[PDB]
C-alpha cells in the first residue's frame, strides 16, 4: 500500500508542546507582545476578534482596541448596518471630537435628556454644547448630565447652561496634548470647545479622553485617537460597495473573507480593492488559506495581511462537509514561511481553545491570532444571555451555517449546504479580563521559548510532537 | 522488533484531509458530477444505494434514479421478488409505455378503481385505456381517476369513459417528444395511445411522462425513457438463473457481490455471465476486494466494474470475526491505481458517513460511492418505522448477520457464524433532500481542489493525513 | 396543626382511573363523540388545538377542522396577520367559492403560474377564471395547471384556455349539492362557475369542493361549506378593535383569553363583546378559570362557553412564579358541575399527556379538550423543525414567556416576569392521524364507561383514585 506512505501529515496545537528553551526573561514585565496586523498596522497585543455575528460588533470592537488589539467587524448584516457599528466605535473617544453634539437653549431638559442618550455612541454623550442654531454653531455654552440632575422636564435648556463667557475655549485647531492638558488644569474645566474666527464650533475636547491619552497607550488608534477597527468583506460585485463605504466610515484595515480564499474570486477582489483609490487607502487582508502556494498567490495580488486557516474553527463543518482542511499548526507553519520572506504579517485564525495555544500559534510564525469561541458569551459578544438548562449561556454559530445565513437575510432584506453549526457558550462576563489573561499566558509561553518580543519567540521557539498518551498527560490528569 | 516495523499502514477516511488547491471555480453551478457506474453505464450523481434489505427495494432505486444515481436490488429474497421489484422500477416511468393497462367496457367503476390500483406500479395508474377484449385490445375509449370521481360503484366504465372518436390517437410507433408533445398540445389531452393498423392497442405516451422528459435530463434512464436500475447475485449455481431472470426483467448492470470478491468463486461467476449471451449483454460489476491483485484479477476476469471494501460497513463485523480487511482510503487507492490503467470504474463500498467522506473516496480514485447507513431510515427505505425508546426509527441490519439472513430463509422457503450486526436509524425523511445534499457537500469537496469534473477531482486531490488531535479540531468542539 | 387539616386536596388525571363499568358497546363504530365546543357550536370530535404561537397557525387550523375539531388562532400577531391567517383557514374549501381567483386573457402562461400560486389559500388554486377586465368579470373562459403544463412562459392565456362556449355554466346562485353533481356528471367537467344575467362571474363550483362534501361529512364546516375556526383576544381597549375584525374576517367563535379569567377584565371584556352587535354574531368563550365561583361569573357575564385550567399547561409555570392554581380534574368537576346546569360547555385545557387523559377530562364534565404538547411538533404546527442533539424537533413554547412575547413584539411593531417556559419537542409527523388516535383512545375510555355518547361518558363514568404506587402499575413496568 505505497500511496498511502506519501502523504504527508499535518499537526494541530495538540500534536506538539513548546521545547523550554534557556531564558535571560527576569520580569514578567520585559516581555513585549506588540506586532503586526498587517503591513502598515501595528498592535500592542496579538488578538484579534473573529468577525462572527456573535463575537464582534461595535462594543467587542471597542473593548479588543482598549485592551490593544482589534476587532473585525462582521458583514451579516446590510452595509447601512455595518457601516453604522463602525462609525459607533469610531465615537467611543478622539482626541478633536468632529460634529460633538449639540442643543439649543430654548429646548427643554426632556430634550436635553434625549440628546444626551444619543444613539450613535454607546452610553451616549456626557455634554451638548449649546449653539445659536444648527446651520452657524455659534457657541452659547455647555450643558451636562450633572446640570440637569434636579430640573424639571420643562425647565429650559438655557435656564440651566454655563454660558460660553464662563469656559474655557480655544481657536487652536493644532491644539496639542499637552496645551489643553494645561488649558483643563489652569481652567478647573473638563471640556474645552474648539471654535472658529467667528465663534462657530468646531471641536471639542473632553477631560475623559486627555485621561485616556494620558495613561497607558496601550489603546489601539488611529491618527485622530480613536479606536482602530477592521471590516470583512466578500468577493461578489456588491462587496466592492460594501468595501468603499465602510472605509468612508473610518474602517482601519478591510478583510476579504471567503471559505476558500485560494480562489480567483478572493484573488480578484483583493486586486480591486488595491486597484481603486476608495479602497486602496487601507490594508488589505485576505482569506482564509492554508497552503504556501496560497499564500504566494494572495501575496502577488497585493494582500497586506493573510489570514490562515480551512475548518479548524469551533463552530466549522467545513471538513465535514467538503472534507477539505490542513490542520492548523502545520498551515500556520507553511504560510508564515512564504509570507514572512515578503513581510506580509499573518494572522492564525481558528480552533484555539487556552492560551497555550496562542503561545504555539506565535511560535509556528502567526503574527496575530484571531478568536471567536474563547471571546464569545462575553458581556461584549452580540446576543442575548439564554438559560440553557440550568445556567446562563450565549449562543456561538458558525457563518456558514443555518442561523447565522437567516439573519443575514433579515437583515439585509432577502439553498444552502450548510458549513457551520450553532451552539451554545457559558457566559464568560467583560472580555478585558479575559483578554488579560490569554496575554499573560502568551507571555509566560514566550518566557519559555526565551523571547522577549513576537519576533524572538516567532524565531526561536522550537517545538515536540506527543502522541495521545503525551497529551492526556498535559491537562489535568488523576484529580477531581 | 523488526517484523512489526514492515507492516504498511492504511488510511481511513477519518485519517486524511483534502488540502485545499487553487481553485477556478467562480459558480457552484459550474461544477459536473456525471460519472461512470461501470464501463457501459453512466450516472449524473456518483452515488449508489446499497444492496442491502434495509436500503435498497423498488422505492429506493425509483428515487435513486430520479436524482440521477442508481440503485442496486438486494438479493435476499426470490427470484421471483427480485424480478418483481426490477419491474415495477421499471414501471414508474416510460416514453412509450407497452402494455399499457386495460379494462372492458361493460365493467363497473368499483372494477375501474382496482385496475386503477394496480400493484405492478408504487402508486397504481392514472388511466386505464378501454378495449372489447383481451386478445385483440381493439381501443373504444379512455378513463380516468377524474371521470370516476363521481360515480356509483355499479356505473358502468364505456357510460363513464371518453370514447376513441373523441381521443387523440396516433399510428406513428416511431414518434418523437417532439411530435407527442405537439399533439398533446394541438389536442389538449394528457393521453396519446398507439395504435395498429386494425385500431389495436400497442402503446401509451401520458403527459406526466413527457413532462419529466422534457424537463431536468438529471435522471438516470435507459434505451427506453425508464429508470436505471441495477441488481445483484450471488456466486452459487442458482445465481445464474437469477442473473437470467433479471436481465429478462430489465436489469441494467448485474451486480456480483459476495464478501470476499477476489476468489474463484467470484472470478468464475463473472467468466460465466461473461461468456453466457443471456447475461453478457449487461455491465457486469464485481466485488467486494480491497487489493490492487484483487483489482487485477477481477479486471481479468472480465469485469466492467469492481467494488472496494472489505470490512468497513457501518454494520459490518468481518474485522472482528475474521479479522480481515483493509482501511478503506488506502483500498480505493490501491484498487483504482491498477482500474483506472485498464478503464474499469470503481465503487468505494462502505464506511462513508458525511459528504466530506464522498469527496474523499472520489479524490482518492472512484467513479461511485455505495450508500448503505446513510440512506436507511429514509421514507424509501424499506421496513416499518418503529419507536425505539422515543424517537421514530427504522432497522438496518448487515447481510451477513442473523437477521437479513432469517429473513432470506422466510422469503426463499427454506451453521451461521455471523460477520454483520442489527441496529437501528433515525427516520430520516424523504432520500431526495438527503441525496441532494450529500451531491452538494460533494461540488464543495470539488471546489476545494479546483475541481469542475470527477475526472479533475481524481487527478487534482491531493490528501494531508491527520492524528486523533487533528481530528477532534475537524468536527465541531467546545460548543453545546 | 389544625388549619392544615381543613385545605382540600386536589387532583389531577394522574390520580384517578376510570372504573370500567357495563359496557353494552358492541362494536367500535356505535361510539359517538360529537359536542359543543360552545352553545351554539357543535363538534364531530372533542380536540381543539391550542392557541399558542407554536401549535395553532393556519395549517393546523384547516387540519383539526377536517378531521371534526376545531384550531383557536393565536393573538401574538398584529390583527392583520390574524385575520390574513383566518381568511386562508376560510379559502381552503367551500362550497359556492366567493370572488374566485381570475385572470385576463391577453396575460402570459407566466402570469398564469403566479395567479395559481396565489399566497391567499396554502397550495394556491387550481383554475383561473379567464374575464374580459377586472371591472365587468365578464366570463371568457377556463385554464387550469393542467392546461400550463406543456405551454412557454410566453405563451398567452386566451391561447391555452378552454373558452366559455365549451364550459358548463349556471345561473343558479341557490345551486344544490345534488344539482351542481349532476351538472358535473353530465358535462363531464371538473369547474362549474356561477354568472349573472350578463354573464357575469358571480361563484365557482369545484369538483374538489363537491367530492369533499360528498364524503364523510365528518368536517367542521360553517353554513358556507368552509372549515370552521375560532379565534383568541385579550381583554384590552385594542381587543375589541381586533375582535371586531376578526368576526369580519369570518371567526366562528372567539375566545377571550387570559392567565386569570376570573377577574373584572374578563368579565368586562364578555359583557362588552355580547353587547356589540358587530361581535355578538358568534359565541364568545372565555377563561382561564379553575373555581365554581368563576364559572358563575363567567357565565352570568354571557360566556357561551368556558376554558378551564390555571397553570397545567406543559410549558407553564404560573404555579412556580404566582404559587396558583388547582389540580386540572377537580378544576373541571368543580367548574362543569355548575355549568352543566346552565348550559355552557367548557374546554378542558392544559396538563393532558394520553388519550387516557382525554377519557378522564370528558368523565369529569368537560366538553371538550384544548391541546398544545401533544399537538406541538407535528408537519401542521408552526415554527421551522430543528436538529436538537440529534434528532429532529420544533419549538414548544409558552405564551406568558420570553420568546412568545418578543415574538408578539416583532410581530405587532413594538418588565416582564415570564410565567411560561421555551423547549422541543420531537418532530410528529402529520397531525392527522395523531388526532385519529387519540379519538379511537377515547373511544375505548367510553366504551370502559359503557358510554354510547359524550353525554353519557359524563354522567356514567365514576374514578377510583390511586397512589404514587398504583400510578407506576398503570404505566409499562418491568420491561426494556
Ligand atoms: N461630549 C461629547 N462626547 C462625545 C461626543 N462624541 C463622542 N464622545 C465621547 O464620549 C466620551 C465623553 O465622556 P463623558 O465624560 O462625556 O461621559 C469621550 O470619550 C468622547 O470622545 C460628543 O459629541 N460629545
Ligand atoms: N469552515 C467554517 N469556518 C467558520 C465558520 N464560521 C466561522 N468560521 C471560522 O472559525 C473562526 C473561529 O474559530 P474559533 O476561534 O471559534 O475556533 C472564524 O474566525 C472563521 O475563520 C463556518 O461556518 N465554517
Ligand atoms: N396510464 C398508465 N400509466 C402507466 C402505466 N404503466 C406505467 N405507468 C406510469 O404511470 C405514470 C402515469 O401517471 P398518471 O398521470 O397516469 O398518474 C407515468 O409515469 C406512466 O409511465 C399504465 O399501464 N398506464
Ligand atoms: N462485512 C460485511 N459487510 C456488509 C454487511 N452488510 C453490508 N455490508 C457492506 O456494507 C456496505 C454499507 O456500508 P455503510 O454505508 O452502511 O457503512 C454495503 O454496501 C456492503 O458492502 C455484512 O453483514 N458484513
Ligand atoms: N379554483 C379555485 N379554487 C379555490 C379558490 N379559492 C379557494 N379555492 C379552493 O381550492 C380548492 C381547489 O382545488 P383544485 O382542484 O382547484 O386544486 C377547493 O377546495 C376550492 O374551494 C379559487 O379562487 N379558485
Ligand atoms: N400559565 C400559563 N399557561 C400557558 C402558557 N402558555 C400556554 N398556556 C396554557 O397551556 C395550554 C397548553 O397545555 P398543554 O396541552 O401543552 O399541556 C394552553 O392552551 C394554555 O391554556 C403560559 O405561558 N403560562
Ligand atoms: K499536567
Ligand atoms: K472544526
Ligand atoms: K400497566
Amino acid at each position: 500500500f505505497n500511496e498511502s506512505a506519501s502523504i504527508p501529515t499535518g499537526l494541530t496545537y495538540d500534536d506538539v508542546l513548546i521545547i523550554p528553551q534557556h531564558s535571560r526573561v527576569t520580569s514578567r514585565k520585559e516581555v513585549n507582545t506588540t506586532t503586526r496586523l498587517s503591513r502598515n498596522v501595528k498592535l500592542s497585543i496579538p488578538i484579534v476578534a473573529s468577525n462572527m455575528d456573535t463575537v464582534c460588533e461595535q462594543r467587542m470592537a471597542v473593548a479588543m482596541a482598549r485592551e490593544g488589539g482589534i476587532g473585525i467587524l462582521h458583514r451579516f448584516c446590510s452595509i447601512e448596518e455595518q457601516c453604522a457599528m463602525l462609525r459607533e466605535v469610531k465615537r467611543a473617544q478622539s482626541f478633536l471630537i468632529e460634529s460633538p453634539r449639540i442643543i439649543l437653549p430654548h429646548e427643554t431638559a426632556r430634550e436635553a435628556w434625549e440628546g444626551l442618550n444619543w444613539k450613535g455612541r454607546v452610553g451616549g454623550v456626557g455634554c451638548l454644547l449649546v449653539v445659536n442654531c444648527k446651520n452657524e454653531r455659534k457657541l452659547l455654552g455647555i450643558i451636562t448630565r450633572h446640570d440637569l440632575k434636579l430640573a424639571d422636564e420643562s425647565t429650559t435648556v438655557e435656564s440651566l447652561m454655563t454660558p460660553v463667557d464662563k469656559m474655557v475655549v480655544s481657536t487652536n485647531t493644532s491644539i496639542s496634548l499637552e496645551e489643553v492638558t494645561h488649558l483643563m488644569r489652569k481652567g478647573r474645566t473638563a471640556n474645552v470647545p474648539i471654535v472658529g474666527q467667528n465663534g462657530q464650533l468646531l471641536y471639542l475636547v473632553t477631560l475623559s479622553d486627555v485621561v485616556k491619552l494620558r495613561k497607558n497607550k496601550q489603546a489601539s488608534l488611529d491618527s485622530r485617537g480613536r479606536l482602530l477597527v477592521g471590516a470583512a468583506v466578500g468577493v461578489k460585485k456588491d462587496d466592492m460597495n460594501r468595501a468603499i463605504r465602510l472605509v468612508e466610515a473610518g474602517a482601519d484595515v478591510l478583510v476579504v473573507d471567503i471559505a476558500h480564499g485560494h480562489s480567483d474570486l478572493c484573488i480578484n477582489m483583493v486586486k480591486r480593492l488595491k486597484g481603486d483609490p476608495r479602497t486602496a487607502s487601507v490594508d488589505i487582508i485576505a482569506g482564509n488559506i492554508a497552503s504556501a502556494e496560497a499564500a504566494e498567490a494572495l501575496i502577488d495580488a497585493g494582500a497586506d495581511g493573510l489570514k490562515i486557516g480551512v475548518g479548524p474553527g469551533s463552530i466549522a463543518i467545513t471538513r465535514l462537509v467538503a472534507g477539505a482542511g490542513v490542520p492548523q499548526l502545520s498551515a500556520v507553519l507553511a504560510c508564515t514561511r512564504v509570507a514572512r520572506r515578503r513581510g506580509v504579517p499573518c494572522i492564525a485564525d481558528g480552533g484555539l481553545r487556552t492560551s497555550g495555544d496562542i503561545s504555539k500559534a506565535i511560535g509556528a510564525g502567526a503574527d496575530t491570532v484571531m478568536l471567536g469561541n474563547m471571546l464569545a458569551g462575553t458581556d461584549e459578544a452580540p446576543g442575548r444571555v439564554l438559560v440553557k438548562d440550568g445556567q446562563k449561556v450565549k449562543i456561538i454559530r458558525g457563518m456558514a451555517g443555518f442561523g447565522a445565513n437567516l439573519s443575514k437575510a433579515e437583515r439585509e432584506r432577502t439553498s444552502l449546504v450548510p458549513e457551520g453549526v450553532e451552539g451554545s457558550v457559558a457566559c464568560k462576563g467583560p472580555v478585558g479580563p479575559i483578554v488579560r489573561q490569554l496575554v499573560g499566558g502568551l507571555r509566560s509561553g514566550m518566557s519559555y521559548s526565551g523571547a522577549k518580543s513576537i519576533e524572538e519567540m516567532q524565531r526561536r521557539t522550537r517545538f515536540v510532537r506527543m502522541t495521545g498518551a503525551g497529551l492526556r498527560e498535559s491537562g489535568s490528569h488523576g484529580v477531581a
